[PDB]
């Protein structure tokens, strides 16, 4: 079977948090007005191989280079999948922001993940 | 060995999530939500190359509402969905895929999960 | 030559009012109250070979599998041409919705039509 | 051996009509339309292969609005639009195609007809 | 280097004015009131080749089949480049519309430019 | 040997506009302006196909927002990013290119000049 996003979302939010000791929510909300990290899945695809992409959402009231690129750098070096599942490749992919929403600093940065299962 | 309809193919899955699943589910995409509810929504249907038959590709999505996440049942839905569902005689289920928009989004006070696929029958 | 699409949309009324007995508008409507059953034209395009695409708009009070495939049955199954023009294929094409509008259930089921002509 | 400008492909359209089908069409686009009337809406123009000349494509649509269904009036206008209609020396109209958006719409209090062309010219 | 969109732009202008004696303006504006030509910059991408492409907007009480073409005409024999830079193709490409806007019959032509640079 | 950040781009930009060209220019994009200012906008980001390496590009565009038409200033800036900028150990910068949308518009009082750049970086 194929992975739920969801699931998919759930590994990278528990990376980001037991990996970086972030805090990272797995839903994407409109308004945004204090700092946060939510992961927003946008579409998956079945090439036993699948893609899956997702933007990461860093809102800071100040640029915040180091966050967003510990982020970047953690998600490029994987997270753990439910067994039977293996992540195989973690690319840029698509938009990639950096606007000013409100009064805070919004970055969006996104990924396509390949992920393979038992055939 | 005529098309099948889309609205065949909503019944064959609703009727699959209410008998191996126990879930309610409606077949009709409603546009403003204010209550949990799991509904499907049909999003279109091609032809697919078919060197010895005829094969079809239809998309839908599920929308699962709920008051909060709810990952256990989304995956209940996703995995019963992947697990196939019949068809009249002389369609043959080739294939179950995720294929396009994937969502996790807050609407007003709800979660709301959006999964996409793409089925595959032969005739 | 090459048939004008409101002369396809005529054919199809004809097919669906004497073979169907159904009572089918040829013009789309956006605001629709009472229940209805409508074909709404969408594009041609020229490959002495042509292809149509439009949309049966079915609306009722409960859900209408029957009706709907009534409908869907019958296209499929032809509809007669103005002289030197032959339907040759008939499949389903593009965007099939069942949607709850206003108090109604509208679907929406699209073909995609080949149709030869002499040269 | 210039390239043809669409008010060119315009005119020679509308004059067809007026002069062989005795219609009065406009070949300038209004958004508000509120009575009866034929439009002209030209939308783009792209060079075609050629091998052995110049060949382009240029698209545009036919906006009949009438107090109801005229498919005689329609018909009229699409008859006379794939006879042909004549160009400047050095140019000639290779095909006059149906291609793109088709539509019959009710718009307020009219009948709203839509039909879109592709037409090829060599050079 | 590539030549900056807003170059073209004046060298365009400059070769109206001069060689057509046209008053035209490289700035698009949406609103528009009086008689006018503005030149529409739209997008470029580089192939020592590239492509450039605008719309010209002109603006007239009544319909300036004339005028469109003397600048069609006029655009399709060509513009003067700064010293390293030759205007080697111009075709059009693109929407080119005829619409009533406010009280005016605006004319939009679209076209492509290749321009070739030293290597 | 890991893909760079978008921002590590932003920045490397910035940087050199700033050093190079002694101005100021945000990396921050802004939807709501109201005064001259020089900004880029980051827009996205791909692979692209490396033979013998990990090639990738990066498109983001310049919003050059001035009190009236300045020439000088945005050929400053397109120049200045042609001419290249540093990135860190590892990455080189393979080519400039001038890809996409670009326009001159007036927005209320300001002028508003934007020009697109694709870059390609390889490691």
């Amino acid at each position: 079977k194929s992975l739920s996003f969801m699931r998919v979302l759930e590994a990278v939010r528990t990376m980001l948090q037991e990996k970086g000791g972030l805090d990272v929510s797995i839903v994407m909300r409109n308004q945004v007005e204090m700092p946060t990290t939510m992961i927003e899945m946008i579409d998956q695809e079945e090439e036993w191989k699948e893609k899956y992409r997702f933007a990461i959402h860093h809102y800071t009231n100040e640029q915040d280079l180091a966050g967003v690129e510990m982020i970047d750098t953690l998600i490029q070096m994987g997270f753990i999948l439910p067994e039977g599942y293996k992540l195989v490749a973690v690319r840029h992919c698509g938009k990639q922001n950096l606007v000013k929403e409100n009064t805070l600093i919004h970055a969006k940065t996104s990924f396509e993940v390949s992920i393979c299962r038992e055939l």
